[PDB]
């Protein structure tokens, strides 16, 4: 038996995950071969022959309603009690768990050690009062000046829009019904513009020729910018500098805050010829052992991926050697945290959004 598996491609080091998964799989199922495939939920639906795969939960509702996924009964979930409650909950649809939470993600406010003033910033408007408007379009921003933030790509912007809208309304929603693109929410748009205003248009829209999703973190480590809003994983690219940065969650609104996290869950194809073996693999891929191994440096010169695990056990195990994970654990354990979910019509809404959001933002 050979199982076709696809790990989440948007991580600092995908190979560490593949290796982690293969090693952990072989320990309990050495006779079942794994064929790692490149599959992206952001630009593709599950192929009929892809047995197990990790997808971004914004696409969960669509995959489920389309009949692509195989649900996990409470019997098919290993150590559900160690999984973060909000993560496990964000993986449910139609009263069923449809994915095993493997990675959680959120932008964080990164600032430099001795910059106490940015340390007290809790939202983007408070951030603006400190750093103000960018006064240069150069890439990257001048040393210790402005905001570094990746706002390139239509889906990223669309995603930031939808997350901001939740905090603006003060009510969490899985967006079963996606919002109208006309009229756009002005507060949300003002929020996104404020960010662009702080970062600079070109710098915020920059996409490196090498497709490096973490280039702004390296710029930050080099001294560019005063503040940096990026994913926790950004710290791997910071290398030795990750210990010198300080970070903290940052809200897009001053009044209401519902911390939203992208959740990459391991799901099983409904068409898989090996349901139990596939469920077994999904569990291994989401196991505390596998995720810890994937995040930990696997060779000389490597740093932790600094990705956010969905299980307590990984934070418990990592923080001894990597104290940064103590702070990350704290953020992920906030009771108000929620998984960022989008309705079944996400793909269409995303296409529609890029025809209106870039104009609204300038």
């Amino acid at each position: 038996i050979t199982l076709k598996v696809a790990i989440y491609p948007y991580v600092p080091d995908p190979a560490r995950f593949q290796a982690a998964v293969l090693d952990q799989w072989q320990r309990q199922e050495p006779g079942v071969k794994l064929e790692f495939t490149d599959w992206d939920s952001y630009s593709a639906d599950p192929p009929d022959d892809l047995d197990v795969f990790v997808l971004d939960s914004i696409f969960l509702s669509h995959f489920v309603d389309a009949g692509y996924l195989l649900p996990f009964g409470s019997q098919d979930i290993d150590q559900a009690e160690d999984v973060l409650p909000f993560a496990l909950q964000g993986a449910k649809r139609n009263g069923e768990v449809y994915g095993l939470p493997q990675i959680l993600c959120t932008n964080l406010l990164f600032y430099r050690k001795g910059d106490l003033k940015i340390g007290q910033v809790d939202n983007i408007y408070e951030l603006y009062k400190k750093i103000g408007t960018s006064h240069s379009e150069q890439i990257p921003p001048p040393q210790n000046k402005g905001l570094l933030i990746n706002m390139a790509g239509g889906t990223t912007k669309a995603s930031m829009y939808l997350e901001a809208l939740i905090d603006v309304t003060g009510q969490y929603t899985e967006y079963d019904l996606l919002p109208p693109l006309d009229p756009l929410n002005d507060k949300v748009i003002r929020g996104l513009r404020l960010l662009i205003n702080m970062a600079g248009e070109k710098p915020s829209q920059y996409v490196p020729e090498d497709g490096d999703a973490y280039v702004r973190a390296s710029w930050f480590a080099q001294g560019s910018g005063r503040a940096f809003i990026g994913y926790s994983e950004s710290m791997m690219r910071m290398g030795d500098y990750a210990e010198q940065v300080r970070f903290k969650p940052i809200s897009s609104s001053a009044g209401q805050d519902i911390p939203l996290f992208y959740s990459d869950v391991v799901s099983v194809n409904s068409k898989t010829a090996h349901p139990e073996l596939a469920k077994k693999l999904a569990n291994v891929m989401a196991s505390a052992d596998t995720v810890e191994q994937a995040l930990r440096p696997q060779a000389d010169g490597q740093y932790p991926q600094y990705l956010l695990p969905a299980r307590h056990q990984v934070y418990e195990a990592l923080m001894q050697d990597y104290p940064i994970y103590s702070e990350l654990a704290q953020i992920v354990n906030k009771p108000s945290n929620r998984v960022f979910r989008l309705g079944p019509e996400v793909r269409t809404w995303l296409k529609d959004a890029k025809q209106v959001l870039p104009e609204a933002l300038g």
